[PDB]
């Protein structure tokens, strides 16, 4: 028989209690700015769907950032702009400012707030074990909201999380792959960067939901707190669940597939095979001990389980004692 059906076990129907409009995105209509506004300062970088610039509105002299967007399905933009308009004023969401097109190209642009970025390739290494819980429930504050708003982002990555440390500012950004949650859809399984994806897309198990960004947020806290970057280092899709196997073991992995009647790509069988459950301290060391507590190690078992219905929700991890100095420094 087919896969078992699941549910999301927090924020389940908020979706289905809203108005059609907050959440059909397919007939949303385009709220257009004008593009003379801004004047591109310089390039940040490109990629597959998007070149992106920094900006100066002229009307304010106020610095934005400009993704320029490559063709990309009318469905899709309408979804990043839906689920940003949704999401405006949140804790820790990066405001859309503006959309904008150029008349002739034809080519629509997203404006958002500029964050004073410093790369996680040289912050990360600097942060200590209290910078890692402040920023870590900045993300979970992030989190809790989207989805207690029915959205997923389905893309939590260093590279999605901007922090201007010296003002202590994160923000959470891209939400181009963000969906909202609906009980019962299937959702595509080709989502996130390999190093983040949960079991669930590995496996193709399609009846994911929210809990899917708790394990891209440990897979985060795990590279932080060990300095191992990527924390699970795939060479593929395959080899990615290979490499989570080798540290969570395969008997939980059996016991999840078994549990949601999954049926494995045979191409696993013969690469799986049969590995014990590992225990954090082996990637304990002299170097990475001082950002490394049993509070960490509690959190961070909680978060990375095959078991998407049994990782803890945003909710529920602000609550663990891992951060009860930043919620006291908080009050
Ligand atoms: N939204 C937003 C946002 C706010 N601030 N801020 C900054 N600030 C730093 C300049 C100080 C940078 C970026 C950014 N830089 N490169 N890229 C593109 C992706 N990058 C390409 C080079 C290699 C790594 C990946 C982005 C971006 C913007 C929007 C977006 O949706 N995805 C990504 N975005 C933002």
């Amino acid at each position: 028989s087919g896969p078992v059906p699941s549910r999301a076990r927090v924020y389940t129907d908020v979706n289905t209690h809203r108005p059609r409009e907050y959440w059909d995105y397919e007939s949303h209509v385009v709220e257009w700015g004008n593009q003379d506004d801004y004047q591109l300062v310089r390039k940040l970088g490109r990629g597959k769907y998007s070149e992106v610039f920094e900006a100066i509105n002229i009307t304010n002299n106020e610095k934005v950032v400009v993704k320029i967007l490559k063709p990309v399905k009318k469905k899709k933009i309408k979804r990043e702009i839906k689920i940003l308009e949704n999401l405006r004023g949140g804790p820790n969401i990066i405001t859309l400012a503006d959309i904008v097109k150029d008349p002739v190209s034809r080519t629509p642009a997203l404006v958002f707030e500029h964050v004073n970025n410093t790369d996680f390739k040289q912050l990360y290494q600097t942060l200590t074990d209290y910078d890692i819980r402040f920023y870590m429930y900045e993300i979970l504050k992030a989190l809790d909201y989207c989805h207690s708003m029915g959205i997923m982002h389905r893309d939590v990555k260093p590279h999605n999380v901007m922090i201007d440390h010296e003002h202590r500012k994160l923000r959470l950004i891209d939400w181009g792959l963000a969906e909202f949650y609906h009980p019962g859809q299937e959702y595509n399984v080709r989502v996130a960067s390999r190093y983040f994806k949960g079991p669930e897309l590995l496996v193709d198990y399609q009846m994911y939901d929210y809990s899917l960004d708790m394990w891209s947020l440990g897979c985060m806290l795990a590279s932080m707190i060990f300095r191992k970057e990527p924390f699970f280092h795939g060479h593929d899709n395959y080899d990615q669940l290979v490499r989570i196997a080798k540290v969570l073991g395969t008997e939980d992995l059996y016991d999840y597939i078994d549990k949601y009647n999954i049926e494995l790509d045979p191409r696993f069988n013969d690469i799986l095979g049969r590995h014990s459950r590992k225990r954090w301290e082996r990637f304990v060391h002299s170097e990475n001990q001082h950002l490394v507590s049993p509070e960490a190690l509690d959190f961070l078992d909680k978060l990375l389980r095959y078991d998407h219905q049994s990782r803890l929700t945003a909710r529920e991890a602000m609550e663990h004692p891992y951060f009860y100095t930043v919620v006291k420094d908080q009050a």
